[PDB]
């Protein structure tokens, strides 16, 4: 016979034996993140090695099937996404290297720890307290020592580590007939299956370039806003027309401005729209806030939650018998098992959150009839985004007041509004540059454009270009400060967090084009909507068995990444900042230093 039933036959052994493991291996770890134990750890850790043995045989066996003589797509992406295991390319000695190096730079970004000056014995971790420090603290002295000190704990230690690995992943690329790492993380938006515009690794650049480039003008806007109001706070230590610190950013690498809403409120006579009291009023626990979510995604025409993941989630935490860290996770076990791991609280951030596990839960459930090897997203951005559209449609005043939260007495002035999308924009835009910084740093370090010893060199000048953030105090070329991140040192890629913010914003309005909605973008809601929801369930239920230029464009009519509907979305706090700057220099230098 041909090759094709040969590879299809291959592939359907592969998912009925996957089916199981995986099952077990769920279950397994489920066990373990719901009751800590010393025997769960070792079936954990039983199970782990068993699916990866399994996956590699798999791959060793699935390697000999070309790929130009099928004709089919589906079976071409499995042996595709089949054949991406990673680890059995190189000999022994190198991959016990690169294990010892990722276990190695783990434990030392788990265990680190910054010592107060004068004080040997009383050093503070990173969690929770240099995260409070340099979230709540207002003081430049204090949360200027906090970063030098993780740097020159973190950096000055990993980096050689980080050049051991930098080095032998790509050479690992190399060996998998790839150009570097950064093509390797690329590939995952590589679709060569669809007949006419075929999304290459090289294009994803270009579009995050020219996207970058069209927010470059809201985003400098924002940056000339937060420093003119941190200008009031920081009278000397922050310059009108030059670059921010970056130890002021709200946390201790940049990521989210969100810490500084405090200080750069447009209006703090007014008071956010706060729903915990209201929930603790009228006595709301989880179970009716997972109702209430529950009653809202089945308003837009998705099915409900099963039995299964009713009497099998953990939606509170036990306690008195059992002892977890409960982050909250939305787990698929597979064979149509679908819970939530997360310690919701009566809050209204818990009240978003639990809206965002439904609608993690609720797009894992939509391609549950697709195969194993299909059971995700097309690309790394569309589960956050499907996860955030809908609390962006849950936190509109609407949903709250005409569901029994707020009070009808509330009038809806432009203050909350500015307030509301200024509280959105420093958690939403204040990421993108950082993020497409991030990504471009370590990609131009995979590709070798930048040698060892100016790396440092170009990681602080983009961040004056990008970012337009300068660095507190000068480092040399021993520390290795992109690596204090969590996701950088970690074998995790950071473009998923860009891309879903284009995908997120793109998705939204375009449910409000179904919805028939009228007026400002903020004020959206899909519930209450039929056909909104239709479209989402179709588009949801793909799953990875097509391009995902062609999910797009079955969703919002265009099969290209396109930041208009952030713009649209942003419009009245564009106008706002617009006007409000217009006794403030917008731009920032890149001459400009603190230390001088
Ligand atoms: C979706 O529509 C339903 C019905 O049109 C809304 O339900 C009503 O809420 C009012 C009070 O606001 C009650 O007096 C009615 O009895 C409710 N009807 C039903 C059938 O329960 C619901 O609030 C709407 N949802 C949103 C988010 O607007
Ligand atoms: C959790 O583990 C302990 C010991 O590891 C065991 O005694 C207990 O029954 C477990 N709980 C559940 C719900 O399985
Ligand atoms: C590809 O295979 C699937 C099932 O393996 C089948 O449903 C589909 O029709 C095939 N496509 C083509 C073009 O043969
Ligand atoms: C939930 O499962 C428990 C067993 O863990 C069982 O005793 C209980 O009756 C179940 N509840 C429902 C509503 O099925
Ligand atoms: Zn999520």
């Amino acid at each position: 016979s041909t090759t094709e039933d040969e590879a299809k036959k291959f592939l359907d052994k592969f998912n009925s034996k996957a089916e199981d493991l995986s099952y077990e291996s769920s279950l397994a770890s489920w066990d373990y993140n719901t009751n800590i134990s010393d025997e769960n750890v070792q079936k954990m850790d039983e199970a782990g090695a068993k699916w990866s043995a399994f996956y590699e045989e798999q791959s060793k066996l699935a390697k000999n099937y070309p790929l130009e003589e099928i004709q089919n797509d589906t079976v071409k992406r499995q042996l595709q996404i089949l054949q991406q295991s990673g680890s059995p390319v190189l000999s022994e000695d190198k991959s016990k290297r690169l294990n010892s190096i990722l276990n190695a730079m783990s434990t030392i970004y788990s265990t680190g720890k910054v010592c107060k000056p004068n004080n040997p014995q009383e050093c503070l971790l990173l969690e929770p307290g240099l995260d409070n420090i340099m979230g709540t603290s207002k003081d430049y002295n204090e949360r200027l020592w906090a970063w030098e000190g993780w740097r020159a704990e973190v950096g000055k230690q990993l980096r050689p580590l980080y050049e051991e690995y930098v080095v032998l992943k790509n050479e690992m690329a190399r060996g998998y007939h790839y150009e570097d790492y950064g093509d390797y993380w690329r590939r995952d938006y590589e679709t060569e299956e669809s007949s006419g515009p075929g999304y290459s690794r090289d294009q994803l650049m270009k579009d995050v370039d020219r996207i970058f480039t069209e927010i470059k003008p809201l985003y400098e806007h924002l940056h000339a806003y937060v420093r003119a109001k941190l200008m009031d706070t920081y009278p000397l230590h922050i310059s009108p027309t030059g670059c921010l610190p970056a130890h002021l950013l709200g946390d201790m690498w940049g990521r989210f401005w969100t810490n500084l809403y405090p200080l750069t409120v447009p209006f703090g006579q007014k008071p956010n729209i706060d729903v915990t009291d209201a929930m603790l009023n009228q006595g709301w626990d989880a179970n009716r806030i997972f109702k209430e979510a529950e009653k809202f995604f089945v308003s837009v025409s998705l099915p409900k939650m099963t039995e299964g993941f009713w009497n099998k989630s953990m939606l509170t935490e036990p306690g008195d018998g059992r002892k977890v860290v409960c982050h909250p996770t939305a787990w698929d076990l597979g064979k149509g098992d679908f819970r939530i791991k997360m310690c919701t609280k009566v809050t209204m951030e818990d009240f978003l959150t639990a809206h965002h596990e439904m609608g993690h839960i609720q797009y894992d459930m939509a391609y549950a009839s697709q195969p194993y090897l299909l059971r995700n997203g097309a690309n790394e951005g569309f589960h956050e985004a499907v996860g955030e559209v809908m609390s962006l449609s849950v936190a509109t005043p609407k949903h709250l007041k005409t569901m029994g939260l707020l009070s009808p007495d509330f009038r809806e002035d432009d203050e909350t509004e500015i307030n509301f999308l200024l509280k959105q924009a420093l958690n939403i835009v204040g990421t993108l540059p950082f993020t497409y910084m991030l990504e471009k740093w370590r990609w131009m370090v995979f590709k070798g454009e930048i040698p060892k010893e100016e790396w440092m060199k170009k990681w602080w000048e983009m961040k004056r270009e990008i970012v337009g953030v300068v660095e507190p105090v000068p480092h040399d070329e021993t520390y290795c400060d992109p690596a204090s991140l969590f996701h950088v040192a970690n074998d995790y890629s950071f473009i998923r967090y860009y891309t879903r913010t284009i995908f997120e914003f793109q998705f939204h309005e375009a449910l409000c084009r179904i919805a028939q909605h009228n007026g400002p973008l903020h004020k959206c809601d899909i519930s209450n909507s039929t056909d909104a929801g239709k479209k989402l369930h179709q588009m949801l239920s793909v799953g990875k068995s097509q391009a995902w230029t062609k999910t797009l464009e079955d969703i919002v009519d265009s099969r290209n990444m396109d930041v208009g509907p952030l713009l649209r979305y942003f419009k009245p706090l564009y106008t706002w900042l617009q006007e409000q700057n217009r006794k403030s220099y917008v731009g920032w230098n890149t001459d400009w230093s603190p230390y001088a």
